[PDB]
């Protein structure tokens, strides 16, 4: 049975992810940068309103991985932010200059983190050396990694995806962007633990004034599809 | 006597704002999100290293200011947690679907706030009567409003700013959108009291294998000032 993550902006759509079939989901703030931590307040309401595994990602802004000291006292603050209101886990990433995993750096965010289950964001994608990065993320205790096999969309980093799997068991391979229902099979056909969506949908604007503004929300509908396919997948495989 | 306030996405954004001569801050994330509110980790980061006035943001996400029950609820929580950590004031704004400041919400959030001194945004650069919004805004209890006089840029809705200032003495009137050094003499001469400025610029990533960071400019924020200063020192 393949794990459904789906990404969230907001609590309603963590809400409605999970009551259609999401088993988690990853909080963040902020769809045009890709995804930063949420305010405090939007943490404090999905860790009173939604029931399965929440992780939120820890981004301070868009752009690179490479934060500066300021950026980095505040990531780190927010780490034992999350940890202390509760949830199960968290999604970061922090790299040098060159690509290469800040291991300094990450050690500090796992320290910070406790017995949260960490997963590396896509700043995997970013780095060099996939192999040799995912040695280190065991070494530090990561428990998932979230990559398009280094690719523009997971779809066609699929055979560098499988080569992760198959060099080691840990941290857990999670395929991510562009993963949708009408590819989902070929993940669970190479043996994808773990799938990551946005199964994300624009709903206009309800402004009936003006002088953009459409929604980035979450499809229930798409989030229940592509757990029905998990479903059967598990099913067909006997 | 006229107030710099610079719009800030770090808290090393914010210290360099303030060494050169920033009076207040506004606090946000997401640069290309047109600022939201950023997390806890930034926030007491900046309350233990900034000595002038912070105004976090309090906005959950980009677009339309009629927020769903859910993002209001956040949205509350934040002016609590704002307050909570002691900002001297917070900016933010709700809007109904037909152009009009949503007053239930707004008071909700008021009540929320306390004594912290609120700035409605430039959701107000969206509201079909300015004339009544600044009413609403003064019955709300508002501080100040940040306003492009309703035109793209600030300077083309400057004759519309002016009108503003007279009209009451409601909120304060802040211009924003577009300000900079170059042009900040006409919103001086036109007797703004408050002007808001990112004075900022996108920074290349350092990376060095394959990539923006959106900063402040010390020497722009300084420049303003010293404006600012000669202006009413002539
Ligand atoms: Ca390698």
């Amino acid at each position: 049975m393949a794990l459904l993550e789906i990404c969230c902006y907001s609590m309603e759509c963590a809400l409605t992810a999970q009551q259609n079939g999401a088993d988690r989901v990853e909080l963040c703030a902020a769809p045009k940068e890709g995804g930063l931590t949420p305010s405090l307040g939007v943490l404090k309401s999905v860790r009173q309103r939604v029931t399965i595994p929440v992780h939120p990602i820890i981004r301070p802004r868009g752009g690179d991985f490479c934060y500066s000291d300021g950026e980095f006292a505040a990531i780190l603050e927010d780490v034992r932010t999350v940890r202390e209101l509760g949830f199960p886990g968290l999604v970061t990433g922090v790299l040098d200059v060159d690509g290469n995993v800040d291991m300094p750096r990450m050690e500090k965010i796992m320290a910070a983190a406790g017995p949260l289950a960490v997963t590396f964001h896509r700043a995997f994608d970013m780095c060099a050396n996939p192999l040799y990065t995912l040695n280190n993320l065991a070494e530090l205790g990561i428990a998932r990694v979230l990559t398009s096999g280094q690719k523009s969309d997971a779809l066609q980093g699929l055979s560098k995806i499988m080569e992760l799997i198959a060099h080691r068991d840990a941290p857990i391979i999670m395929a991510g962007a562009g993963v949708r229902a009408e590819n989902l099979h070929h993940f669970l056909d190479a043996g994808v633990l773990e799938v990551h969506s946005s199964a994300g949908a624009w709903q206009a604007s309800p402004m009936r004034y003006r002088n953009e503004y459409s929604r980035y929300i979450v499809d229930g509908a798409a989030v229940a599809e592509m757990k029905g396919i998990i479903e059967r997948h598990q099913a067909k495989l006997e």
